[PDB]
């Protein structure tokens, strides 16, 4: 599958693309504004993520620290990155179909909107200003909107149980944004769309 990932914001982000043990692709490039990155994702991939990193520092062997989204100091993600970090989540080709969604569960760093470039299903966007209307207590230094989880380590906020609720934090996030998953157990947001689909991955869509 291809997925073309552009940045519409007025600043540089360091995208990333990653199943968790791996990279896709290369794993991650800088992106001044208004640069698009093409990237081939294996078909079967299950539980790919992509997210941007903002205020990164890399040397010359790729090597270095982002402000939100690090990936343990690497250009190349091969590992998910560290929360703030608003998700593009997918799974291709699962039993015929493709299934994404954007989710806040991790917190939010940079508006996006995850939408298909070929026929079948519609897009998902969550682009409010998170980060300006963010509660003080989830406010991350380096700048995004972490959630509960990461800043509290409850059983209610991280559902170690299996069972929690929504939340006046998880509320926050679905306020804003409708279209993403806001904790664990939220009603999905996933959309289906046919298998073997292509994809537009687009940091600040609005601004």
């Amino acid at each position: 599958a291809t997925f073309e990932i552009v940045n519409r914001c007025s600043y540089t982000v360091w995208a990333a693309a990653s199943k968790g043990d791996a990279a896709l692709d290369a794993g991650g490039r800088q992106l001044n504004s208004g640069e698009s990155w093409t990237i081939n994702v294996e078909p079967g991939t299950k539980g790919g993520k992509i997210w941007a990193r903002t205020d990164c520092y890399f040397d010359d062997s790729g090597s270095g620290i982002c402000k939100t989204g690090d990936c343990g100091g690497l250009l190349r993600c091969k590992r998910f990155g560290r929360p703030p970090t608003t998700l593009a989540e997918f799974s291709l080709n699962q039993y015929g179909k493709d299934y994404i969604d954007i989710s806040n569960i991790k917190g939010f760093n940079v508006p996006m909107d995850f939408s298909p470039t070929t026929r079948g299903c519609r897009g998902v966007r969550c682009a409010a200003d998170i980060v300006g209307q963010c509660p003080a207590k989830l406010k991350a230094p380096g700048g995004g909107c972490n959630d509960a989880c990461t800043v509290f380590q409850t059983s209610e906020y991280c559902c170690t149980t299996g069972k929690c609720g929504p939340t006046e934090y998880s509320r926050f996030f679905k306020r804003l944004c409708p279209d993403a998953f806001s904790y664990v157990l939220d009603k999905p947001t996933t959309v289906t769309c046919p298998g073997s689909s292509n994809y537009r991955v687009t940091f600040c869509p609005t601004a």
